[PDB]
């Protein structure tokens, strides 16, 4: 799919995680985060496009995507645990790094 | 991609490290078994086509990926670091997640 | 050591990575959090003393120190590929993981 | 305690998994192994006696440990979810971090 779209997937699921009442809805949004970051995992960002894939600056640019990948894990345990205001704080913290790579790649 | 090339990929770059010279062939190797194993996330295995995507087999499917993607990523930082005799065996290490997916969802 | 000292390891050398020249600095100063954040991983904190440690609130206080070491292990790797701004970055995210804690059990 | 002490309490700890049949068990295993070994973090084993704690030799030392550490969180989460089988799988597994550092530091 689309990196926006897989952005906006991003997203949306972050707000309805930021609304939720219990488990199973961020326990559903997280997997759809989890499908988008690494759905995702492919694409060139515009500012990059004539850069190799091989290049430093994707390499840089898909770690990102690793970590975001990490914490969305974790995050799901933690939902799955029923430690919800835990799944809702790591995905807070998850900002940072929609945040730092924002800031460079985009 | 397909589920099915996918693992032809990862497993086509297992043995490439397992082969290895140096640095470089092991990174690029990495690599693209990280562009798979991401790619693969999204598929359903055939032994689970019945089963929702939301269902816990697939739960336990996808968590596996989690897995591999971590280590995937610990891996390339070694190799990154022109340790690659630790990264060889890192990769070594993987197979198990490999196999305990294997034993159970193929 | 005591919990108050890992965290004064832990802020002071946060600190020294603000105001890197090099990566050694950084690789030394995330070594020392590595040693302080693992040294913690023990400590009781004042505000749950009265909490067994194996209270639902002792294990969630220890699993922010598995984020933290999760973290500190990732932004050394950063270090070790002389990726320099790159692992400061990775430094300001995790005080997410010291805010978090914080706010909770401080 | 002193790295026996702490390879004591690890390589007892993962038999009592072996042989668990609840998830109780389990957890109340991979807590002591947490603890033992992040409290391993800080310990030199004796064939780096000399070396500095410092040396590259020991940061290779201790990356094994964030392997270790990282694998036991994990398989608290499993446990946590009452997955028991999976839990007691990623204990099997991550011997081979176990198998890794023994061979090379041992
Ligand atoms: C973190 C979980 C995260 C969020 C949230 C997020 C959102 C987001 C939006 C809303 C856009 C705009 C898309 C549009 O078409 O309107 C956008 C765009 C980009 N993103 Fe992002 N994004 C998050 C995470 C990450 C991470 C971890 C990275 C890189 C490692 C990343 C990258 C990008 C890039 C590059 C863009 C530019 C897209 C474009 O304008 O074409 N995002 N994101
Ligand atoms: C580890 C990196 C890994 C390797 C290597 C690997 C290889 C592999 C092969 C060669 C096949 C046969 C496909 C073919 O037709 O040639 C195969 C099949 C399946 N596997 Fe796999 N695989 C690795 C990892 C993993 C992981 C982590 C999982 C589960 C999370 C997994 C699962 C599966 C499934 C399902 C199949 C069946 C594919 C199909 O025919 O549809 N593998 N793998
Ligand atoms: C991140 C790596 C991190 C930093 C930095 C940090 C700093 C810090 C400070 C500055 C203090 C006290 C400072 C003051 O009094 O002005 C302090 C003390 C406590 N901390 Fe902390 N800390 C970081 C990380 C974490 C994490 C991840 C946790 C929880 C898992 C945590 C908790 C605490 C607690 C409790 C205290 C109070 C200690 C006491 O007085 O006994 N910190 N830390
Ligand atoms: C994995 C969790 C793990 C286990 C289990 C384990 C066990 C273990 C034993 C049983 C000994 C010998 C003590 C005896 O009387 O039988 C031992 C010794 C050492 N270990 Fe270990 N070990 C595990 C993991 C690891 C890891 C990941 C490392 C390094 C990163 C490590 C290191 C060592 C070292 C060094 C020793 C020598 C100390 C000694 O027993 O003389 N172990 N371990
Ligand atoms: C998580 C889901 C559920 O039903 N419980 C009781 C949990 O703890
Ligand atoms: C460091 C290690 C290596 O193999 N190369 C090519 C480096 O630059
Ligand atoms: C370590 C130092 C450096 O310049 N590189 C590229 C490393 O990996
Ligand atoms: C499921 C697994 C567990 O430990 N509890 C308390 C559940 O409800
Ligand atoms: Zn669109
Ligand atoms: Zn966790
Ligand atoms: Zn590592
Ligand atoms: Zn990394
Ligand atoms: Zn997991």
């Amino acid at each position: 799919a689309d990196l926006e779209d897989n952005m906006e997937t991003l997203n949306d699921n972050l707000k309805v995680i930021e609304k939720a009442d219990n488990a199973a809805q961020v326990k559903d949004a997280l997997t759809k985060m989890a499908a988008a970051a690494a759905d995702a995992w492919s694409a060139t960002p515009p500012k990059l496009e004539d850069k190799s894939p091989d290049s430093p600056e994707m390499h840089d640019f898909r770690h990102g995507f690793w970590i975001l990948i990490g914490q969305i894990h974790d995050a799901l345990h933690l939902a799955n645990e029923c430690k919800v205001k835990e799944a809702q704080a790591a995905a807070e913290q998850l900002k940072t790094t929609c945040n730092a790579c924002h800031q460079k790649y985009r």
